[PDB]
């Protein structure tokens, strides 16, 4: 809504989408993170009913089941959390406190179950919702998750290493990070368990269903970069700033322009991995299958430009 973050495209071409469960996903998100005991009940109140940031995946992962959405939002509530714990071991230098939950995390990842009763709220609870995620495919892609976030949680520990030594990365350096601090193959991974099947690994792998999975997350990436830029370390326009020497209304500028173009390549490819959906349905009955995960996938890879778009904005 505001001018130098508005996105003409996105307004008059991605509409909105509201998952139906999303009035009780808010109710049983909020009670979890109070069950966990993972936050102060003023800030679960703030999170879910005053911001209500499960709205953030209701309007992603369209045709979730509910239960499925329930374990997401849960695991996106925790992730929330964590982002803050994070934050926290930084200015407190707790980096004794932050390795060894670091450590702790991994060993969750793999074995969540041993973890449900830990000591650490923050372990518990993390290890409550992987358990729940671990439970709707089989163990292939629970094994895929799990290899994506240990890089995520190294990916934080990097950040940690560069916001204590006030080391700003490369331009591309950054890039690449991002993709990990942001999860952006979590996110990805998510979207099967929402259709109902793993993706062998041919299809998602398609040159258009992978690139078409990038985009996506890169333009939540960096929409998210644009907001907060103005605010300023992780920043994309920091990173422009520091090394290209750009200024602000230039390094917002190009932070604009690399918004604007996420889009426009992401409407090329996603006909791409459209035409992918229809060639996959061989007239077989595992084909028609396969056809209509990789098209709710799509579907809501495209559902993740309006949802992180109108999200900010309210």
């Amino acid at each position: 809504v505001p001018p130098s973050l508005r996105l003409p495209v996105i307004e008059a071409a991605f509409p909105r989408q509201l998952h139906p469960y999303w009035p009780k996903l808010q109710e049983t998100t909020r009670t979890w993170l109070l069950e966990k005991r993972l936050m102060p009940a003023d800030k679960v109140e703030e999170y879910a009913d005053g911001l209500c940031y499960t709205d953030l995946m209701a309007g992603y992962y369209l045709g979730a089941p509910d239960e499925v959405l329930q374990a997401i939002a849960d695991y996106s509530a925790w992730f929330f959390v964590w982002d803050d714990r994070h934050d926290r071991d930084i200015v407190h230098g707790r980096a004794g406190a932050w390795r060894r939950l670091r450590g702790l995390l991994h060993t969750a990842l793999d074995s969540p179950g041993d973890h449900l009763h830990h000591e650490d709220t923050l372990v518990a609870g993390f290890a409550d919702s992987v358990r729940r995620l671990y439970a709707f495919l089989p163990a292939t892609w629970n094994a895929r998750f799990a290899r994506h976030f240990h890089t995520v949680i190294e990916a934080y520990d990097r950040e940690f290493h560069n916001r204590t030594r006030g080391i700003v990365p490369g331009v591309e350096e950054y890039l690449e990070l991002r993709r990990l601090t942001f999860a952006h193959w979590i996110w990805t991974d998510l979207l099967e368990p929402s259709s109902g099947c793993e993706l062998p690994d041919a299809v998602r792998k398609h040159p258009a269903y992978r690139r078409a999975a990038l985009l996506s997350q890169e333009f939540a990436a960096w929409y998210n970069d644009l907001c907060s830029l103005p605010k300023e370390v992780h920043n994309l326009g920091i990173s422009l700033i520091t090394h290209h020497s750009l200024t602000l209304e230039e390094a917002i500028g190009e932070v604009r322009r690399r918004v604007e173009e996420c889009i426009t390549e992401f409407l090329a490819v996603e006909r791409d991995a459209l035409r992918f959906a229809d060639e996959l349905a061989d007239g077989t009955v595992r084909g028609k299958e396969l056809s209509g995960a990789v098209r709710a996938n799509v579907g809501n890879m495209r559902n993740w430009f309006s949802s992180v778009y109108w999200f900010h904005h309210e």
